């Protein structure tokens, strides 16, 4: 027989239908991915929180040579343990810091001016506009420089490197690496300026060693956290401002109920379609999961998706509903490897879509929605412009 | 039986296959267009010449409320005219004038000055980068606003409104028409500055209205001469990179014997994709072209690179070759309507490939050229990112 092709589309204004035929057709179903290589697909709400919460699926394995993979490594292997390397060198406390609202006061404040000042210059500007270009992009790269202790004036280059590193290839390309050595110069050059760091996770780490690790694994760290982060607040939130413009009844909601922000962006997430791959495993035994036998060493792939659109734990999956009783969505992951920056994630994105539903109440889109142009071949799900009216 | 749908691949690295056996099988077809119209198709170089040629088929009367289209008008009716009221209201000596690469003396000198400072500033970061964002269209949007005479500060936004005034769409979108009307009055602005412009077509508007046409009409032709020329220029200097970058010989020839660019340049419009959708016109009276015998109000789409690659008139057409005895090529098509800024197109385009061999002797795509993400939806072929090493 022949395999069900993985990854699903590129679109990500709906489920695609092959999600929802996985699911309810074979939960954990083989796959074949992009390189050729097999994995196990596991697209259920129980099955993907088990996996998830079961540690003999290792995702530090994943980048181990030799095992199947759903795209060619574009970083070096121990990055894709960045979270396990952070604790074994003491480095937790802060990154942990770092990544906590509640360690920045001003914070809220701050990132609530640069969402109004970036509105205001498309305001002044007078519709149309795009909100990746002119919104999202640069206030996702604004708050990952301030986590930094970096100055913004190189944030398109960054956002550059981002273009490059989170790409998805059958095979290793060059580039991945002269791109990931790139923006490692530049972190390190950061930290080891004359006028040393403060301020931030580079004022952090000038701190750490002059106390009683080296300077290669302090900028991967800076590096792997700006880029994850900025990439990924930035493609929800791409996500979250099409619900808005497709759906204004919600942009109501907020408007007039400015408290639920976080019930919205909470419901938002569970929807969300901007992980365009899914959340990658390397079985360390045998396992039984659901009605298939896992063998060690084969490759295990959460479709976090399926999971949150899976009507036996949340009805009507496919209608936004900031009034769900219960909302235990995976949209951040589970058990071990949970987002350590979910909080942020949060803050990012609640306060970035109560500035925008103030300031353009009338937001809609420039084009009908299956327009929009999809980007392919990248780890998250995004349009690659989003033009819209107001 | 069913038409053959138009428009063909938006991949610009290779000539479309169903280009090749359009003309081949029939090179005068009918095809159903993304509008669900219906329109001849015309493939061969030979017939492509004659309806270019022949005035009964119309440019003007492509935006006629009632006729066929290939894809919904984004501009005024009165614009794609544009030529044809340049001439009728005194403006073709400014509008000549300022298309002339010999009536500014500076250009060459300024252009190669403007190409090197933006290759000088991506080597200085190092390799990877995107020539899109990080040359052609900073270097094609500064040449535009020189030729207008105005400056730069604005040139994402002007570029970013070039991004929805060229989609092509199966039925009007809004926004179409508020992208008009907001770089029309951008335009507007700058004509009726204070201290009034001096230099370039928007000085050469402010002498002419002191002198013995509206101000809606001087700044529909410098917005539809910005967008127009900035974003074919762009376009096509992105498929010269492709072709260097994949072609290294290429770029050693260019480097070996500088004099020869005018006929590289010359060879790599016959060979370049830009043009993503045909050349259209209406046929004002029933002709015979080919086989077919096109009625009166019928939508004729010249398909240029069906021409160009025509191996009845260019050898080995799939193969790129500088030393061509001849070159007759359509790539700024032919008749009353060739495109007046050919000259300057050819010199954008020289230049900045002079200086890029020069400077990223080693330039190769960072990717397989297989990966490239390819824009849909739009009047131009263009990678959306076009990253390279060197
Ligand atoms: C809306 C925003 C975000 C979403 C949807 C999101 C989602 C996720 C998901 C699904 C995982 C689990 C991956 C897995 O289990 O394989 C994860 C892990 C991670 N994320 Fe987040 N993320 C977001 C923002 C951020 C931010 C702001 C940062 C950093 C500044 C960040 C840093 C990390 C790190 C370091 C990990 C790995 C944790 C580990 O391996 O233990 N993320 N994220
Ligand atoms: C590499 C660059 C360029 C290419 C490949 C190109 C190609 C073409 C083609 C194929 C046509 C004919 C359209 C038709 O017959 O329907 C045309 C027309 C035109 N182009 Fe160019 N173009 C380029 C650059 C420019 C520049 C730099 C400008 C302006 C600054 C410009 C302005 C125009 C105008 C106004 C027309 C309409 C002429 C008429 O209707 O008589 N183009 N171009
Ligand atoms: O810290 C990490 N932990 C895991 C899981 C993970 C966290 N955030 C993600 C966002 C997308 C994909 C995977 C992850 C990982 O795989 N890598 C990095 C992040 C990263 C930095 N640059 C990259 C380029 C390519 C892929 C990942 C990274
Ligand atoms: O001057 C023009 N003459 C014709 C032919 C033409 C010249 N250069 C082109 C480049 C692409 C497509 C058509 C043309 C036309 O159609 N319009 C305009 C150009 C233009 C300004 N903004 C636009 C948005 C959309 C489409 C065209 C324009
Ligand atoms: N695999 C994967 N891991 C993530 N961690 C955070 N975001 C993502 C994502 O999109 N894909
Ligand atoms: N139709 C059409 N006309 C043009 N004139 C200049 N460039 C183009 C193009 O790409 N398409």
């Amino acid at each position: 027989p022949p395999l069900p092709d993985f990854p699903l589309s590129r679109r990500g204004d709906i489920l695609p239908a092959e999600a929802e035929r996985l699911r309810a057709e074979q939960p954990v179903a083989r796959v074949r991915t992009m390189t050729g290589d097999e994995a196990w697909l596991v697209s259920s709400y129980e099955l993907a929180k088990q996996v998830l919460e079961d540690d003999r699926f290792s995702l530090k394995d994943t980048a181990n040579p030799g095992v199947p993979r759903q795209y060619a490594l574009t970083i070096p292997p121990e990055v894709v343990n960045n979270m396990g390397n952070i604790n074994s060198a003491g480095l937790r406390n802060a990154v942990m810091k770092t990544l906590s609202p509640q360690a920045d006061r001003e914070l809220g404040g701050w990132l609530e001016a640069q969402a109004h000042q970036l509105l205001d210059r498309l305001i002044e500007q007078g519709p149309p506009a795009d909100l990746r270009d002119g919104f999202t992009e640069p206030y996702s790269a604004a708050l990952h420089c301030r986590l930094l202790g970096i100055p913004t004036d190189d944030w398109r280059r960054l956002m550059s490197g981002i273009d490059v590193a989170f790409i998805t290839s059958p095979r290793t390309f060059e580039g991945s690496a002269v791109n990931w050595y790139k923006d490692l110069g530049y972190m390190v050059d950061r930290l080891n300026a004359d006028p040393e760091p403060t301020e931030g996770l580079l004022g952090r780490f000038a701190e750490l060693r002059r106390s009683p690790v080296s300077d290669e694994l302090l900028a991967t760290v800076a590096l792997s956290l700006f880029g994850a982060g900025a990439v990924s607040t930035s493609a929800f939130l791409q996500h979250a401002i099409i619900a808005l413009a497709q759906q204004p009844e919600l942009a109501d909601r907020l408007r007039a109920e400015p408290a639920v922000i976080g019930r919205a962006v909470d419901e938002l997430l569970r929807y969300n379609l901007s992980i365009g791959d899914a959340l990658p495993r390397i079985a360390l035994a045998d396992v039984r999961l659901g009605e298939v036998e896992i063998r060690a060493g084969e490759l295990v792939l959460v479709l976090i998706e399926g999971a949150n659109y899976d009507p036996a734990v949340f009805p009507h999956p496919e209608r936004i509903d900031f009034d769900r009783e219960s909302n235990p969505h995976l949209a951040f992951g589970g058990g071990q490897h949970f987002c350590p920056a979910s909080a942020l994630g949060r803050t990012h994105a609640e306060i970035a879509l109560t500035a925008l539903v103030e300031k353009l109440p009338a937001l809609r889109l420039a084009l009908p929605v299956e327009q929009l142009a999809w980007r392919p071949g990248f780890i998250k799900r995004l349009p690659e412009r989003l033009p819209v009216l107001w």
